[PDB]
């Protein structure tokens, strides 16, 4: 059940949500999920994050998607402060190997990077959603499959 | 000849096969052709490809079918190293327009996506080959018709 999404998380069954660390993956059924590779020490992330946050507040519910922070922060403390500023989900910091698995899996060489996947099938939509969040703020072409074509 | 399948390729007369690049569509006559939408940046593809490779090498001749890579790679260099590892066919990377035509035609919204079509009628025979390759490694119910 939800084996597609589970393939992205060999070492975690639950992800964080602000206060609680109790949201279970299967609760994302039917949604488009975006992995956001980001960190507090990254200048472009600091500039992109507020943009992603506006996009999230505008379309999350309507377009039925979720966002999950996958942190490249180097300390549990930095992670905690940085993630406090976001409204979406996060892969716990303690799951470093899970961060590494996702980072290598999608070939993420730099941040910020925003990867869109389908929860139900576990299929990938695009690794280049970061650009589209700003180019298509009204989400007319969401979730932007194969942006890589351009 | 091969009028129907030829319409799937409005911009390429020949397709790849290793280092080749001289494969003509007429060779695919009377066969089932699987359009495999994939890219190096895709984890589920990376896990399915070796399964499809085993399946190809074990049934391509008997059940007589072919596989063609339709690449969502972001660059010619990525395509090159990614395709180098596959044994089947590929739509030339440079034909981005072609890849987009086929993407729109099969309505591919994410990858991996594997679609089987009857080369002769250009009809889609099956849309569940991705699942069934895994559930039916032996190729008992191939080609799992569902359209």
């Amino acid at each position: 059940h939800m084996s597609g999404l589970k393939k992205f998380f060999p070492y975690s069954t639950n992800v964080l949500k602000g206060a609680a660390a109790d949201i279970a993956l299967p609760s994302l059924a039917g949604k488009t999920v975006f992995f956001y590779f980001s960190a507090s020490w990254c200048p472009p992330c600091r500039a992109f994050t507020p943009q992603l946050i506006d996009f999230y507040k505008a379309h999350a519910e309507s377009k039925n998607f979720e966002v999950m922070l996958i942190s490249w922060d180097e300390s549990a403390e930095d992670f905690k402060d940085y993630y406090a500023k976001m409204p979406w989900l996060a892969l716990p910091f303690e799951d470093r190997k899970g961060m590494e698995f996702l980072t290598t899996g999608f070939d993420v060489k730099s941040i910020p990077t925003l990867v869109g996947v389908e929860a139900d099938s576990g299929n990938i939509i695009t690794t280049q959603a970061r650009t589209m969040v700003v180019k298509d703020p009204e989400a007319k072409d969401f979730p932007w499959p194969n942006v890589e074509a351009k």
